[PDB]
């Protein structure tokens, strides 16, 4: 049955809680991002309303294919009504239109719902700096002290470097990147940009990214594979077989495979530096796998909380075994005491 984590108190409200049927006393269902564990059950035949953020209605309509008259889509950094409470939406700093959710209940409660979430300083300076935050519903898909990595901009700047080198270095070798979700654009965009290519995808991919309002598009990517030297394929396909098998398919137009695989964290990270980062290779194929988290640093998530000084947090992540409740819930504590709250 859905659970509690997912419920806002004092309202007919639910969170990213697509999965369990008709929820009972739900009036409105909320959908944060469109990641495929959060809008798990939603479909054409849904007929409740959604609220989201225009980009995310973007694509429930044209990838899920949600009929329009339940998508409402809300613009950001807007007070809004619905069902007789005020909501608004903030940057979740996750994938593209990725929203956090501020909800003023009736009583005078303040609930903040982070959805998926990077923590960053800049969110100190928009709507949530202007009253009290009562109840945090927190992402804490990274709440150990181990989990530490470098920022987005230090990641990019390492794979723009080595892409740049290879290419400079052998003319005829083909760069590919790795996805499975929207999110993680800058990476291939980045690097497209440096080696003055687009980037070629599936008319899938494609499609989702047109759905994305990101300015320029037009000119950045491309159904055309032959005439672009950084290729998008599945996650799934970032492998050696797999590689092996696509340079195969480009008719003798390259001779070196250079592929990024963006992961989250890898416990290299616990030793290694970014700039000391190396690939796996075989043969003619190299491939890297790069620290680029769109989820908070254990620092970052800590700063926040400790800044927002919420009287409640209910983790959303990892809440599944004791062991990782009775552990996120020890941190808590921790970072209350340290900062006198
Ligand atoms: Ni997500």
């Amino acid at each position: 049955t859905c659970p509690f984590y997912k419920k806002i108190p004092g309202t007919g409200f639910t969170v990213d809680a697509f999965q369990y049927g008709v929820v009972e006393g739900c009036t409105a269902y909320f959908l944060t991002h469109f990641h495929s564990d959060h809008y798990a059950g939603l479909s054409k035949h849904f007929t409740f309303p959604v609220y989201c953020s225009e980009i995310t209605g973007n694509l429930l309509k044209n990838k899920l294919h949600v009929q329009e008259q339940y998508i409402h889509p809300l613009p950001l950094d807007t007070e809004c009504i619905v069902n007789g409470v005020k909501v608004v939406l903030l940057d979740a700093n996750h994938c593209p239109g990725a929203v956090m959710i501020l909800f003023y209940l009736p009583n005078g409660t303040v609930i903040l719902h982070t959805g998926d979430f990077r923590a960053d300083p800049s969110m100190e300076r928009s709507l949530l700096a202007d009253q009290k935050v009562h109840m945090l519903y927190l992402d804490t898909t990274y709440c150990s002290p181990e989990y530490t990595f470098p920022s987005q901009q230090e990641v990019i700047r390492f794979a723009i470097n080595t892409a740049f080198e290879a290419v400079t270095l052998n003319p005829h070798a083909l760069v590919v990147c790795g996805t499975y979700s929207i999110g993680k654009e800058k990476v291939f965009l980045a690097i497209a940009d440096v080696l003055g290519s687009k980037v070629g995808m599936s008319q899938e991919k494609y499609k989702t990214l047109q759905c994305l309002n990101i300015p320029e598009i037009n000119s950045l990517i491309t159904t055309d594979m032959c005439s672009s030297l950084v290729h998008l394929l599945p996650m799934m396909q970032i492998n050696f077989k797999g590689l092996q098998s696509h340079l195969k398919k480009c008719g003798g137009k390259y001779n070196q495979i250079l592929a990024f695989r963006p992961t989250g964290w890898t416990h290299s990270n616990k030793f290694t530096r970014i700039a000391d980062v190396i690939p796996q290779t075989k043969g003619n194929i190299s491939i890297y796998g790069i620290p680029y988290s769109e989820h908070s640093s254990y620092l970052e998530m800590k700063r926040f909380v400790q800044w927002l000084k919420p009287q409640k947090i209910i983790p959303t992540v990892n809440v599944g075994t004791w062991k990782s409740r009775s552990t996120m819930e020890k941190y808590f504590r921790e970072w209350k005491l340290e900062a006198g709250y």
